[PDB]
């Protein structure tokens, strides 16, 4: 159907192929703190390319887009359209780049029509927000050299061509020059240290101690903007709420206890967050969280541990690691750009990317977890540890049926970790590790323990499909006795040989006890043609470094 919509703008206008970039994506991104400033980075980033693509719609229509495909799209439909949406709009799905048909007179004009509307509303925000730090100088905090921080900050590349994928081609490597052409938290000018200020009189001004620079503090206002914009915010605040969704601890918790806990928790103080369920931070801490100079009665510390300690025995320890997911299409620069091939099959790629991003990522993640971002062949997402792997695999089968293959980072990490940190860590495992392997389709999955240690393994995704099938996997104490002596083998490599090495240890770990260890030996040889590798020593390690980390009782306990 999408045939007779390109030939009307390609015939009723006279008609220039638009080109949409917004240059600071991965950097605005991984300036963030706590989980809420991630979504709340992300989201807006998406709020601008809507914006952007506003002003195409406004002017024409909806079919006058090619990528990305607007059909869905819940800004649009909530936001353009006034539809009712639910929790839909809290998921970021536009990316940055896009591609419009637009009327070969306006193409001047939708440049500086875009690069202004951003701009108006991004200060729009700063000054929403400046008046919400206010409620929670202040008349110079809007001078026309902090405003520029705010329109200079994120630019807004736009570029055309008359009338081939040839074209295409021309049209991305002509606007992918204009880019780099055109503290806080970030190198960028705090809101206040700029003009003439003490870094000791900076922090003492700031609303938690940390001075925040313009762009952070659009940041921070943005979750209670998009509260009264939409009606709703994220179901999952901290990174703590979706740590505790491992096994359903915290909905157990959440009955057997809970109503006793808020009780012995409201008898302390007013802490009426995610981290009061572990007994650590009650005895680690509480200071930071004392915000007046009132008294804390200390049996009542003593024993919200005691209560805690003792659910514990009942229930389980506390989950205290989650999971970062970090997903992206490989080779695919140029599908989603359309060199690859403009036909209505660049509209079907871009529907077929939509229609997977909005329905079939969300359709996989499905409050088990944050989804925070699905820009068409990419995401990302705040997983619970036990649906890292399982949430990753059946997204990877899923782009499978709707461009090919797509790689992935999952870093695994303890909750009282540095974001920024980990952030950082999740990315360097998809680009630097996964998408660095030959046939690149691969899954990069870290643990990083809060020893400080750092496992890493780079998978194959057929690896996680023969391993639940896996007789394996039916054992996995033993295990424990088995992944360590293994490990320590080829911690350098074993002397004897990497053959002989796995049947000793199979071996070493009465008529089913023949068929069963010649049984694992398949399997441990057949996964490791999967596991990611340039020998057997290298695969070996790789195979046991994804059975060390997946059976952690740490981590997973
Ligand atoms: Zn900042």
């Amino acid at each position: 159907w999408t045939h007779l919509d390109l030939t009307s703008a390609l015939s009723v206008k006279d008609p220039t192929l638009l080109r949409i970039k917004i240059v600071p994506v991965q950097p605005f991104i991984a300036n963030s703190r706590k989980q809420l400033d991630l979504w709340a980075s992300s989201h807006l980033l998406s709020m601008l390319m809507y914006k952007a693509l506003e002003v195409i719609v406004d002017k024409f229509g909806p079919e006058h887009v090619i990528y990305p495909s607007l059909r869905d799209q819940p800004f649009f439909l909530k936001f353009y359209l006034g539809e009712n949406i639910g929790d839909e709009i809290l998921v970021a799905n536009l990316p940055n780049k896009a591609l419009a048909i637009v009327s070969g007179k306006e193409a001047e004009k939708i440049e500086e029509e875009i690069k202004k509307r951003i701009r108006d509303f991004l200060l729009q925000l700063y000054r929403e927000a400046v008046d919400w730090a206010v409620e929670n100088e202040k008349d110079s905090m809007l001078k026309e050299a902090y405003l520029k921080i705010v329109r200079e900050y994120f630019t807004v590349s736009i570029t055309w061509v008359s009338l081939y994928p040839l074209l295409v081609k021309i049209l991305d490597s002509l606007g992918e020059r204009k880019v780099t052409e055109e503290w806080k938290c970030c190198g960028e000018n705090l809101a206040i240290f700029g003009d003439m200020y003490d870094h000791d009189n900076l922090k003492s001004l700031w609303l938690d101690e940390e001075p925040l620079c313009p762009m952070c503090l659009i940041k921070r206002y943005y979750p209670v903007w998009i509260r009264s914009k939409t009606g709703q915010k994220i179901r999952f605040e901290s990174v703590v709420d979706v740590a505790l969704l491992y096994k359903n601890w915290r909905k157990i918790f959440d009955e057997k206890y809970g109503k006793d806990l808020v009780s012995k928790a409201r008898e302390v103080s007013e802490d009426f967050d995610s981290d009061l369920y572990y007994s650590s931070t009650w005895e680690s801490g509480l200071s930071k969280k004392l915000k007046n100079k009132k008294e804390i009665d200390e049996e009542k510390v003593k024993e919200v541990v005691d209560f805690l300690n003792a659910a514990y025995k009942e229930i389980g320890n506390p989950p205290k690691y989650y999971a970062i997911l970090v997903m992206d299409g490989d080779d695919m620069g140029k599908v989603i750009s359309g060199e690859v091939l403009t036909p209505q099959v660049h509209v079907a790629i871009s529907q077929a990317l939509a229609n997977f991003s909005i329905r079939e990522v969300r359709s996989v993640v499905k409050d088990e977890g944050l989804l925070i971002y699905a820009g068409g062949d990419d995401v990302l997402a705040i997983l619970p540890v036990d649906k890292a792997l399982e949430v990753a695999y059946k997204i990877r089968k899923e782009f499978g049926k709707s461009g090919w293959k797509l790689s992935a980072g999952i870093l695994i990490v303890h909750y009282k970790h540095p974001l920024y940190d980990a952030l950082e860590k999740a990315r360097d495992l998809l680009n630097n590790k996964a998408k660095n392997v030959p046939g690149k389709d691969t899954l990069a999955i870290g643990l990083l323990k809060r020893s400080g240690s750092y496992y890493i393994s780079l998978v194959g995704w057929e690896l996680i499909r023969v391993f639940y099938n896996s007789e394996l996997r039916k054992k996995l104490g033993v295990g424990k006795r088995f992944i360590y002596h293994v490990l320590r083998e080829v911690d350098t490599w074993p002397k004897v040989g990497i053959d002989e090495m796995l049947k000793f240890e199979v071996i070493r770990h009465k008529e089913e006890t023949k068929e069963l260890r010649e049984k694992i030996y398949g399997e441990i040889k057949d996964l490791l043609e999967h596991v990611r590798g340039n020998n057997e020593v290298e695969k070996v390690r790789g195979l046991f470094t994804f059975l060390k980390i997946i059976t952690d009782a740490e981590v997973f306990p």
